[PDB]
């Protein structure tokens, strides 16, 4: 799970997730000009403990 915009993982709680395929810092997408609005649930993240980690490829 290496941010295609940074390339550095940790554990704290990266986003969106890791299972998907790639990671994107909630700030990168905004710092790059990719997304421009509420493109998620912004209700909970957690890059581990079960949860509703939604993403572009997630779907779930
Ligand atoms: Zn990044
Ligand atoms: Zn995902």
């Amino acid at each position: 799970e290496m941010c295609d915009v940074c390339e550095v993982w940790t554990a704290e709680s990266l986003f969106p997730c890791r299972v998907c395929t790639r990671v994107f810092h909630d700030g990168c997408l905004r710092r790059m000009g990719y997304i421009q609005g509420d493109s998620a649930a912004e209700v909970t993240e957690m890059a581990h403990t079960e949860t509703g980690w939604s993403c572009h490829y997630c779907d779930n």
